[PDB]
């Protein structure tokens, strides 16, 4: 079944660079067990580091639980992402991952997978710099928080997704929202009626096209312009 | 001179858990040249990944520059930990790092140290949990630019930096902004005046004690509970 000789995302997950050998050797170790439903969890905020979680297919949400109770999402995780590095530093996950759809998850066991890097220097180095792109990411999300007005913010938010599954080999163009809008506001600091107005106004320019769920950028180069602008003062 | 066996933040910098070999295999590789002035660049943006950057004393902030020119800062650095994990993806600084007081820093080759993490196993989880680390607390600062009012945010910057300094073996209580106040405001996202008032007010309450640039927490208690609570509504 499920396997990272048979993969297409496997140049953009955990396999990068390894040659056949390696790749039989660390897919010996994954796991692939019943998919995760929507709005099922891979697990909770102090759950034991067990495995870490590869995407085969679908779309996860990072979050965490503020003292009143609030959600608060930290990140969205498509195809080829890895969830639970920020698990590491302390053998257990100080944050949630859900499902937003019916989703393909790989189970890497980390204790496993950490001695094998030991053992096959190409895969201690992916591990290194996939780590470190998610440190880069994190930052690029904290100055778009910092720096972004609300059109700014949902124009970088589109672009990001946009780029993100061009680099797996979907359309660049024409994208589908799995994610409610209600998230996506959480996750950019908006309002639910800010992201709609944005929408309509996107829309309105031509720049983009909103059917039900489904996007479609018609100009990539304003996209890009208000993703990469940070033309508030304030 | 300096030297890993010799330094107090051993515990806390890139040779925790390394025996006494292991630690002088990793010393040797390290370089320590003339001292980082204020205001003084490590890399800037751009730069080809040559070292990471260690700080055996001083302070750093990162920050890069945004297409206005404007300048954002994602994080200081205080002593023990490391800067330009973020530039491993792609063997390329993309941000700068710069002294804001009189510092040291160790120079960490980062090829040689990626080739001796191949055959010490210890310092490459120790390399693992840092970066997780990092991942960890750039979540928290995306949480603090997410949920939580001007108040709320200068006592989370507050409690974190007094929770560092007494990891570092510092006094909890009694420590010294070397950050201006505008790069503070800068970081939180928040006016050097709000910084002010929020300053009078935590004073007022007898929470804090401010003289010139030096901060003591007298109710531990109350700034924690400032600093991890979420309850602006908007
Ligand atoms: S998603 Fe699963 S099968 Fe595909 S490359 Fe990643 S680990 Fe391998
Ligand atoms: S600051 Fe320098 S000398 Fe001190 S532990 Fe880190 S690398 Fe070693």
């Amino acid at each position: 079944a499920i396997h990272c000789q048979d993969c297409s995302i496997s140049q953009h997950c955990i396999p990068f660079t390894l040659n056949d050998s390696e790749l039989d050797q660390l897919d010996e170790i994954i796991e692939r067990k019943k998919p995760i439903q929507k709005g099922q969890e891979l697990f909770k905020a102090g759950d034991e580091l067990k495995c870490l979680y590869a995407i085969r297919s679908g779309t996860i949400k990072s979050y965490t639980i503020t003292e009143q109770g609030d959600e608060q999402i930290t990140a969205f995780h498509l195809a080829g992402d890895l969830v639970g590095f920020d698990a590491i530093t302390e053998a257990q996950h100080p944050s949630f991952a859900q499902a937003l759809e019916t989703s393909m998850v790989c189970e890497i066991p980390y204790e496993i997978l950490d001695d094998l890097s030991g053992k096959m220097p190409k895969l201690r180095q992916q591990i290194m710099r996939l780590m470190s792109n998610e440190i880069k990411g994190d930052q690029e999300m904290i100055l778009l928080l910092s720096k972004k007005n609300a059109e700014e913010r949902l124009a970088a938010f589109l672009y990001n997704l946009s780029t993100r599954f061009h680099q797996r080999g979907f359309s660049p163009r024409e994208f589908r929202l799995t994610m409610t809008r209600g998230d996506i506001g959480n996750y950019l600091g908006l309002t639910v009626e800010t992201i709609s107005r944005l929408l309509g106004r996107f829309q309105k320019t031509e720049m983009l096209t909103v059917k039900g769920k489904y996007i479609t950028i018609n100009d990539h180069d304003a996209l890009a312009e208000l993703a990469g602008s940070a033309k508030e003062i304030k």
